């Protein structure tokens, strides 16, 4: 092959920085994509929705252990806190009992080791930022996972050139080299999978299934129903779909499309019917209503996702070492900070976009516990308190007081947007969410201890004056707290 002058550019970049070579090869067919002209617009008029799907609510049988013998859990690892003010990983943040997200995930991959499947294997998607506290950490609380963490555990995220919008050469900034390279996105999990040589390695060992989700995902748990159903519909990727809400309508959604196929020697097929995701960057501005209809397009990517590894490195060998991705232009800086720094892409992909990788590809209606993304404070103090327990085998459920309704938090953005500054909201204690249907609080103020929450509270500090801290042994049911 005979390429372009940015795209030997992007090519010497990459090797003179030693990237895997799964990694360049993806790369630039993704540059060739935006050099082409590829607009990367699913447009309203070659998609359809999908009626209706099956409803893991409706699933009733379990698979073997056996099977579980041959699973992986992936668990996306790579982010940081920086939303809620975190330059540490988000998996390390306590969420209940002195114990964090990758606590969890451990307790539970080891019950399965030790009730199901000892041959139950275990990874985490580290970033650079996020590889060295996690590995100190499993140095520190789960020495089996530490003992085997470079070699079976951790996977590492690669990272792809920044490349200017002009000339798609690849980005230069001598100020900070660092912020001349930028993550592939999630849908980056299977080029390092391939490249690395871990999934043929996982493949030659015997293993069939690879249940990926992210890390701050507390719901995401293993469910035997769901590798059932797999085995009984012969399932090669399964995506866990979520019914959209009014206030999911900004996200993106599930869809369905045809794409004639041909049979080559002979001649004998049609049109077939497969499964795709869409997100705002791939619609178009004309169609951004058909978007945001919750009718109309039902259903979310939870991104919970069930893979059969030998399919994944089959079509992954088709594609010449490569799953090619539809490619999403991210429009920034080099330094996203500096608005005077030279225009450039970040090419993306999702790891949902696979779905339309395989010929047998379904996705599956999951209640909205398994979609449960830690992002913003309110969150991790609706987890935090009671309103949530711990089985036996570690995953968190909603208490039954709650009906299936968690808690509404609603924190102020002023004073609790940041970490360092929700602790002091809970310094003293956590209050009791356990029957509380919303909790507002719109100025700085910090509970007491052993606070009980019922209905609908809001708690103002109209003045601001101090803390306003409520008084200890309080039990406020529908009743407001002002000064």
């Amino acid at each position: 092959k005979s390429l372009s002058a940015a795209a030997q550019a992007c090519v010497k970049k990459m090797r003179d920085a030693k990237v895997n070579e799964a990694c360049i090869r993806t790369f630039i067919a993704q540059h060739v994509m935006v050099s082409k002209g590829e607009t990367g617009s699913i447009p309203d008029s070659a998609i359809m929705p999908v009626d209706s799907l099956d409803a893991l609510d409706s699933l009733t049988i379990e698979c073997d252990n056996a099977v579980l013998q041959s699973t992986v859990v992936l668990k996306l690892n790579g982010g940081l806190g920086t939303g809620m003010g975190l330059c540490d990983a988000k998996t390390l943040l306590e969420v209940k009992d002195g114990k964090t997200f990758l606590d969890f995930t451990a307790l539970q991959v080891q019950y399965l080791r030790q009730h199901c499947s000892e041959h139950l294997r275990f990874m985490l998607m580290d970033s650079f930022n996020t590889s060295a506290s996690t590995k100190s950490f499993l140095k520190a609380r789960y020495p089996w996972l530490y003992q085997v963490f470079d070699s079976e555990v951790e996977l590492m995220q690669n990272q792809v050139p920044k490349i200017l919008q002009d000339t798609l050469e690849p980005a230069a900034w001598a100020e900070n080299p660092a912020y001349e390279w930028a993550p592939p996105g999630h849908g980056d999990i299977y080029t390092a999978l391939y490249g690395s040589g871990k999934l043929q390695e996982l493949v030659e060992q015997g293993y069939r299934y690879m249940f990926v989700s992210n890390g701050d995902n507390l719901g995401a748990t293993i469910d035997k129903r769901v590798l059932a159903y797999m085995e009984k519909e012969k399932i090669d990727f399964l995506m866990e779909v979520c019914r959209r809400t009014e206030s999911d309508k900004k996200g993106g959604h599930l869809a369905r499309q045809t794409v004639y196929v041909k049979g080559k020697d002979g001649q004998p097929d049609a049109e077939k019917r497969v499964l795709l995701l869409r997100e705002s960057a791939q619609c178009p501005k004309a169609d951004m209503e058909s978007f945001q209809d919750i009718n109309k397009y039902s259903f979310f990517n939870t991104n919970n996702l069930w893979i059969r590894l030998p399919v994944l490195l089959e079509t992954m060998q088709e594609h010449g070492g490569t799953l090619p991705l539809p490619v999403i232009r991210n429009e920034k800086t080099v330094d996203s900070s500096n608005s005077a720094s030279p225009k450039v892409y970040q090419l993306e992909t999702a790891m949902g976009a696979a779905i339309a990788m395989f010929e047998s590809a379904s996705a599956i209606v999951v209640p909205r516990s398994r979609f449960a993304p830690v992002k913003t404070c309110a969150d991790l103090l609706a987890l935090r308190s009671d309103a949530y327990v711990v089985t036996d085998d570690f995953r968190l459920w909603l208490d039954d007081r709650c009906h299936g309704h968690p808690p509404v938090v609603d924190l102020d953005s002023a004073h609790y947007k940041m970490m360092n500054g929700f602790e002091k909201l809970v310094q003293h204690g956590v209050p009791s969410l356990v029957e509380c249907k919303r909790v507002t609080v719109k100025g700085l103020v910090q509970f007491g201890a052993g606070n009980v929450l019922t209905g609908t509270v809001t708690i103002e500090n109209t003045d601001s004056a101090s803390a306003f801290v409520i008084p200890d042994g309080a039990k406020l049911n529908d009743t407001t707290a002002s000064p």
